[PDB]
C-alpha cells in the first residue's frame, strides 16, 4: 500500500502526520481552493465503517468557538475521506515541547478554555468520550491563542435532540476511548455522560502539572491489560493523593466532577471560576502568553 | 487499505504496534512453527525499496549477543515482508512506563550493554546510523535482562569487509535517522563512522537522565526545520552545560566520542569502565534488577 499524490482529482495528499479514532490523518491541499486541509482516511473494508457518522457530527458542531469547519466527505476508492479545516499543534505536542513542564499559568489558560469547548459539544447532545492532550489543537494565524476540540468518532448522544430528554442509566456497549484518562465510570463498564467527559479532562489537567499519572502503564499491552492495570490504580489513589501539592482547585474539580449524577448539568461556570479565581490572586495577566509563545 | 487476517499462506498478521525505518511493524504468528513473531513490512509500490536490503544486514549480524533472530524475508502481494524474533518493550516503552524517571543504576546498567551491542555492529562493518530508545528492545523470559538493538534500515558500511578499510573521510548522500540524537557531525552533513553511533548514545543517555533534551522540538515541523533547530541549539549547548548536575562520567563519555577521529577505533573497554567504575562507587549491586522490575 502507497498512497498516490492526490486522493482522487481534487486533493492532494501530504504526509501523514498520525492518527484518530478509526482513521490515520494526513496533510493535503485542497488544489481547487489552493488552501492547506488535514485529510483523514478511512480504508472502506473496515468492518464498520464511521467516518460518514463522524462527518455528520462534525457537520451538526459547526459554529462552535474552536470547532474545526469540514470541507467534504466522501469516498475515493479503497477510501472514504473526510477534509477539515488545517490547526496548529496539539497540546500532547506542545506539552512535548515544552519538555512536559507547564506552569501553572498555562494549566489555568488551557482549563477556561477546555471546559468551554467540553460545554460546547453538550450543548449539542453529544458526550465526546475521548478526552486527552491529543485532541486539543492551538489554531493558526490570528486564532493561535484558540484551544480547538477534535475527534468525534467516540461522540454518542446523551440526550434526545427535539425533547433533550436524557438516556436512561445503563451499561456501556460502545467502543471506550484511552483507558488512561477514562473515568472511573467507564473502567466500571457504565455509560458516559457529561460528569465523564469533564472527570477525563481533570486528569488531563493533572497530567499536564505532573508530567505523567500515577497509573501510567507500558504500550506493549493489549487494551484489556491496560483497562484492568489501570482501573486498578485509579480506584486505589485518592484525588486528594493524585493532586497533592498542587492548588487545591485541582482536587475540588475532580470531587465535583465525581459527585455529580448521571443526568446532572454540570455547573460549567463554577468549574471555569475555580480556576479563574486562582488565576487572579496569583496575580497572572490574562495575556494569551502560553509557555510554548516563550519559546 | 485493509490487512488480512493473514499475510499470505504461511503468517498470521496481528496488531500494528508501531513503525521502523521505511516500513510499519505488526504481531503475528508462523502459523506452521506455532511461534509468535514481530513482522515488518514495506509496500512494494515504494519508490525505493530497502528490506531486501535490510534483511540481509540482519542475517550478516545473525549470533551476536542481543541480535533478533531473522526468520524469513520475501514478497507477499503488495508488500514486501520480513519476519523476525518477537521481543519484550522497548527502552522508550519502559521510560515512559517508569514516567521518563530512571534511577542512575538503571542507566547504567543500561549503558553498559548499549555500548556492547554498538560495538558488536561495527565490529560486523556497519554504522548503525539511529541510535534512540526506540531501537533498544529488551528481552523475553530468562533473557528479559538482555538489551536488543534493531532496525538495520539506516545502517551503512564503515570498511571493506575483506580488507577492512576504512571509507574515506567524505560528506553524507545517505538518507539520516533522528535529528534529536544525531551527533554534531551528522548535522554538518558528514558521513557517519564508528565515533557518531557512540555520540548518539551519549545523548540517549543524557536523555535518559533529564527526561528531555534542551533542543527538543515539535513534532509539527518538517525534518528540514527539525534538523535546523536542534542543530542550532545543540551547537550552542557546551556538554559541561547539558551534562551539569550528573555524575562526571557522562560528560566525560561525550567528551571522547566528539574528540575520536573519523577512523579511530573507539576504546569501547574504556567507556564501559567509565560507568562501571562508577557503579561500583555508588554501592550498587550487578543484579539484573531495572526500575520497571520494581513495577
Ligand atoms: F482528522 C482531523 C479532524 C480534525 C482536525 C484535524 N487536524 C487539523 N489540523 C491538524 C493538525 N495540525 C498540526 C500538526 N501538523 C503536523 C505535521 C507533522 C506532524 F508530525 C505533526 F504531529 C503535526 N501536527 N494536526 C493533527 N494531528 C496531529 C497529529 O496527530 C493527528 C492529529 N490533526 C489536524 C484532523
Ligand atoms: F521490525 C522488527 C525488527 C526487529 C525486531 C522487531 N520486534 C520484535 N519484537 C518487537 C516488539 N515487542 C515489544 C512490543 N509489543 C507491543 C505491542 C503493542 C504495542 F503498542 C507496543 F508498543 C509493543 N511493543 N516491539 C517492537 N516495536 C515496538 C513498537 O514500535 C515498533 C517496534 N518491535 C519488535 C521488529
Amino acid at each position: 500500500s502507497m498512497m498516490e499524490l492526490r486522493v482522487g482529482n481534487r486533493y492532494r495528499l501530504g504526509r501523514k502526520i498520525g492518527s484518530g479514532s478509526f482513521g490515520d490523518i494526513y496533510l493535503g491541499t485542497d488544489i481547487a481552493a489552493g488552501e492547506e486541509v488535514a485529510i483523514k482516511l478511512e480504508c472502506v473494508k473496515t468492518k464498520h465503517p464511521q467516518l460518514h457518522i463522524e462527518s455528520k457530527i462534525y457537520k451538526m458542531m459547526q459554529g462552535g468557538v474552536g470547532i474545526p469547519t469540514i470541507r467534504w466527505c466522501g469516498a475515493e476508492g479503497d477510501y472514504n475521506v473526510m477534509v477539515m479545516e488545517l490547526l496548529g499543534p496539539s497540546l500532547e505536542d506542545l506539552f512535548n515541547f515544552c519538555s512536559r513542564k507547564f506552569s501553572l499559568k498555562t494549566v489555568l489558560l488551557l482549563a477556561d478554555q477546555m471546559i468551554s469547548r467540553i460545554e460546547y459539544i453538550h450543548s449539542k447532545n453529544f458526550i465526546h468520550r475521548d478526552v486527552k492532550p491529543d485532541n486539543f489543537l492551538m489554531g493558526l494565524g490570528k486564532k493561535g491563542n484558540l484551544v480547538y476540540i477534535i475527534d468525534f468518532g467516540l461522540a454518542k448522544k446523551y440526550r434526545d435532540a427535539r425533547t433533550h430528554q436524557h438516556i436512561p442509566y445503563r451499561e456501556n456497549k460502545n467502543l471506550t476511548g484511552t483507558a488512561r484518562y477514562a473515568s472511573i465510570n467507564t473502567h466500571l463498564g457504565i455509560e458516559q455522560s457529561r460528569r465523564d467527559d469533564l472527570e477525563s479532562l481533570g486528569y488531563v489537567l493533572m497530567y499536564f502539572n505532573l508530567g505523567s499519572l500515577p497509573w501510567q502503564g507500558l504500550k506493549a499491552a493489549t487494551k484489556r491489560q491496560k483497562y484492568e492495570r489501570i482501573s486498578e490504580k485509579k480506584m486505589s489513589t485518592p484525588i486528594e493523593v493524585l493532586c497533592k501539592g498542587y492548588p487545591s482547585e485541582f482536587a475540588t474539580y475532580l470531587n465535583f466532577c465525581r459527585s455529580l449524577r448521571f443526568d446532572d448539568k454540570p455547573d460549567y461556570s463554577y468549574l471555569r471560576q475555580l480556576f479563574r479565581n486562582l488565576f487572579h490572586r496569583q496575580g497572572f495577566s490574562y495575556d494569551y502568553v502560553f509557555d510554548w509563545n516563550m519559546l
